[PDB]
């Protein structure tokens, strides 16, 4: 409901500024820093196997839709407290409209 389409193309290089440090998204891509993201849209948190989540990701047991994301992405922190991402977060709702919108293609 608060969440628009916007451009898989701006979307696609806010995540190689933003993401691609410590995320891939391709399927049988792997962990890094961060989980490996592919098919997260419909799952909930700390479910990616191989991979050591903080204690604060899993019991917030999120569940991905394009909706909660745009949130997480306003303040990872605020809404997961405990969690180890370190992004600041993503303020203005355009540039994250962008991303979730790109994510939304990629990670399926
Ligand atoms: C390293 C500096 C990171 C950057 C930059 C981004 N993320 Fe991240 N993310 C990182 C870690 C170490 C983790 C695991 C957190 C934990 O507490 O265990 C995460 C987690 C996520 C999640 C939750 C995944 C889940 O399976 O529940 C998502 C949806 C996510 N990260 C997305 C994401 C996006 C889209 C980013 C770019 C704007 C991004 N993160 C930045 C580490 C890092």
């Amino acid at each position: 409901t608060e969440f628009k389409a916007g451009s898989a193309k701006k979307g696609a290089t806010l995540f190689k500024t933003r993401c691609l440090q410590c995320h891939t998204v391709e399927k049988g891509g792997p962990h890094k820093v961060g989980p490996n993201l592919h098919g997260i849209f419909g799952r909930h948190s700390g479910q990616a196997e191989g991979y050591s989540y903080t204690d604060a990701n899993i019991k917030k047991n999120v569940l991905w839709d394009e909706n909660n994301m745009s949130e997480y992405l306003t303040n990872p922190k605020k809404y997961i407290p405990g969690t180890k991402m370190a992004f600041g977060g993503m303020k203005k709702e355009k540039d994250r409209n962008d991303l979730i919108t790109y994510l939304k293609k990629a990670t399926e």
